[PDB]
């Protein structure tokens, strides 16, 4: 009959259908969408990662697609020639879709990553600014405000040596806050 136009009308479609899916994923994965915040950051990579569990819950699709492409190879199908070329394109589309999703993982990594080393510089930054107003258990709580300072200073280190998207705001008020600290120190 039709069989065999029929079969590559089948296969045509649901190449199709799959890329058109992975067009969908690759727009929703193309976000540049950062938080301003550590618990907004934290809801970014909370949906990134049910996109994930979308991703990987088509795996078995796009294998029944390879499986069905592979019975009309190796049957011989008049347009394998054609057939074959949907399924290099398909391979290409879903590595760029696994490549873009990784992407945007980082992005979405060193946004917390940021927003943890802002909540640092606040929690020692607004400490400073209340010993600068009135200015022996001084003793203890200076060398608790220290230990916080050299943890936000190989923070910030870290991060830029890790290269941060932020390496110029990141050695910026880490040294803001290292002079401002040492400031402090000398006068108390």
């Amino acid at each position: 009959h039709s069989h065999d136009s029929h079969d590559l009308q089948r296969f045509l479609s649901d190449f199709r259908d799959l890329m058109s899916w992975i067009n969908g994923i690759r727009g929703l994965v193309s976000s540049d969408e950062l938080a301003k915040d550590v618990t907004g950051a934290e809801a970014l990579l909370e949906r990134h990662q049910e996109h994930r569990t979308e991703i990987d819950a088509r795996a078995g699709t796009f294998q029944a697609f390879e499986q069905f492409g592979q019975q009309l190879l190796a049957h011989g199908h008049y347009a394998s020639p054609e057939i074959k070329q949907k399924l290099d394109i398909l391979d290409q589309e879903r590595a760029d879709l696994e490549k873009a999703w990784v992407q945007r993982r980082m992005m979405l990594d060193q946004c917390l990553e940021l927003q943890l080393f802002h909540r640092d510089c606040e929690q020692a930054e607004n400490w400073m600014a209340a010993r600068e107003a009135f200015l022996e258990d001084f003793d203890k709580a200076i060398n608790v405000q220290e230990e916080k300072i050299a943890a936000l200073q190989a923070f910030a280190d870290q991060l830029i040596a890790a290269g941060h998207y932020a390496k110029g705001d990141i050695s910026s008020r880490r040294n803001e806050v290292l002079d401002r600290w040492r400031r402090l120190k000398a006068q108390m």
